[PDB]
């Protein structure tokens, strides 16, 4: 009963763009609900629309709303950034780590997780593991350990697609996690000639597995929290992105059956995120430039279609076979 | 619709019975179906009736065999011998272990089982544990290690009951079990003044817990085998608190009142809880002297038989589904 949240961010018109004679051609009819864009005769409504002067913090407050609360209550949650190259996926997911104002969703998330744990009463033992890898040309390289290239996907005991053989690092403070991110960022350069080119055509996948045990209940909860910065969505295209569209499309109205998750590694990893058991926000990012009109329009279409999709979401309680049997009676 | 199976065994007229001037007071009308006795001159019917010269083997095949393939199919099954002292319980359940012809139900079941395990076409990992203990005045003693008299009875996740902290010896071959049996047999002779009296007044129970994993698809199944030699059914007050509980449980199950069943009123009846009305396939073997002098005792053994055969057991395969599988089995309800 849980619509995928879709949130739309326009960046400021930049230089290449004024000086190549691109006009700013986007409007924001309002509202009051502040959730609407007009481009060249089309009109779109989402959960929020952010204007070029919207700050990382403001954006974080909407996009990452309950997610850390949710993940700490044992819900899976995901955020990913979708749109063409240079529209601001990385600015948004990452921004400038270390800069208070200019940092993006991931780092805020990270501080915000630990602050919540501290301020938490009830004595709970947190195991927190993190992974960081990329999908490029439908192949997975672990950024934490570059000998693990071309990794494979497999389903688990619950039949949830996970990436097998990937480094999972324990962490106990923000500084820990940031050290891991900085590790991954240089590893990504290994064998890479043009990083602008490489990262615009690959998916960066950041994963925070959050296990909690209550040291009285004996109650174990769990939450997978995925932060993803996609390959650029431009044209045709980049094939995991057709897969993403095809999965989105197949989820319309109804419909939980015959869904082409396997069409790509990406879409397998994101399986719960789209239709399954997670709360999912998507940030679509857009240029406001006239030159980018059709690319913007499709990003918005994609957005349009994805808004309508509803997830099947519950607490990930960790039970033994015995308990689950009993928990069944009426 | 697994009704408990009742089987009736008469043994030959014995030496002391003759000298004391007792006649054979029992006929076997044929049948054909081989299923009835008439005792001066009231008739009783059972699943099967064995004349004084039935061989061990015949008794085994015609009353036990099917239990071996059941437990291998993951069902619980139990066999017990009931009837007055001297009537042939121990001869039936045990016989003479060494002796290929004179051995009884226990060793043959054990042979049968390993053999079937040997020749299984599909590949399985089979773990077998046996337990071996004695009930005596509602007090459980472990024959595998005498450091434990007085063992508790506990429930479990499903329901059991089962006996806490009894020796469970892992076994791999018949000789493995035969040794364990010889272990409990000499370990019984001690803490005990006369054996015959003690024997006659106690229940001996043998459990074979039979666990299996299908290596190919990891499908898991379990089975318990209770092989019980009861105390003599005679008040000869002088009757047994466990036998009486047995009579009452069966009595309860023979009318319509469930609502309530006296299981708790004895340890014995708690162990045999699934065997009686619960989730196991149960065969009872009533043993009888054919001597005129025993006519009364014989008849109550018969009547107990006649009441037990009408009990219905409520059985299903003991599948051990994993956690994940149960989780969804519960989307059924909610
Ligand atoms: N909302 C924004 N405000 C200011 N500058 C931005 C914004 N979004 C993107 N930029 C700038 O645009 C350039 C490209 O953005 P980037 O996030 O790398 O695009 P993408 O990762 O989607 O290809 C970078 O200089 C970035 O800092
Ligand atoms: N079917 C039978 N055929 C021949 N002898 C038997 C048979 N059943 C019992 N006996 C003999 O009669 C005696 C009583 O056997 P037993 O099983 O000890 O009685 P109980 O019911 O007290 O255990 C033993 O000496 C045994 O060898
Ligand atoms: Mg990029
Ligand atoms: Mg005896």
């Amino acid at each position: 009963e849980d619509s995928i949240k879709v949130v739309c961010r326009f960046r400021p018109l930049n230089d290449s763009e004024e000086k190549a004679g691109s006009k700013f051609v986007v409007k924001f009819p309002n509202n009051v609900e502040e959730n609407c864009i007009s481009i060249a005769g089309k009109v779109y409504l989402f959960d929020k629309v952010f204007k070029p002067n919207a700050s990382q913090e403001k954006v974080y407050n909407e996009a990452a709303k309950s997610i850390v609360t949710d993940v700490l209550a044992g819900y899976n949650g995901t955020i990913f950034a979708y749109g063409q190259t240079s529209s601001g996926k990385t600015h948004t997911m990452e921004g400038v780590i270390g800069d208070s104002v200019k940092q993006g969703i991931i780092p805020r998330i990270v501080n915000d997780i630990f602050n919540h744990i501290y301020a938490m009463e009830v004595n709970l033992e947190f195991h927190i593991k993190v992974s960081y890898y990329e999908i490029y040309m439908d192949k997975i390289r672990d950024l934490l350990d570059v000998s693990k290239v071309n990794l494979s996907v497999h389903e688990d005991k619950n039949r949830v697609p996970y990436v097998k053989g990937a480094t999972e690092r324990f962490v106990s403070s923000p500084e820990d996690v940031f050290e891991v991110i900085e590790e991954g960022k240089s590893n990504r350069h290994i064998a890479v000639t043009n990083m602008n080119e490489h990262s615009s055509r690959s998916h960066s996948v950041f994963l925070i597995n959050v296990k909690q045990e209550n040291l009285e209940n004996q109650k174990k909860l769990s939450g997978k929290l995925y932060l993803v910065d996609l390959a650029g969505s431009e044209k045709n295209i980049n094939k995991s992105l057709s897969a993403l569209g095809n999965v989105i499309s197949a989820l319309a109205d109804g419909n939980k059956t015959h869904i082409p998750y396997r069409d790509s590694k990406l879409t397998r990893i994101l399986q719960e995120s789209l239709g399954g058991n997670a709360r999912t926000t998507i940030v679509i990012c857009c240029s406001p430039a006239s030159f980018n009109e059709s690319e913007t329009k499709s990003t918005l279409d994609f957005g349009r279609r994805a808004k309508t999709v509803k997830n099947v979401v519950c607490v990930n309680e960790e039970l033994t076979a015995e308990e689950w049997k009993r928990r069944y009676e009426k």
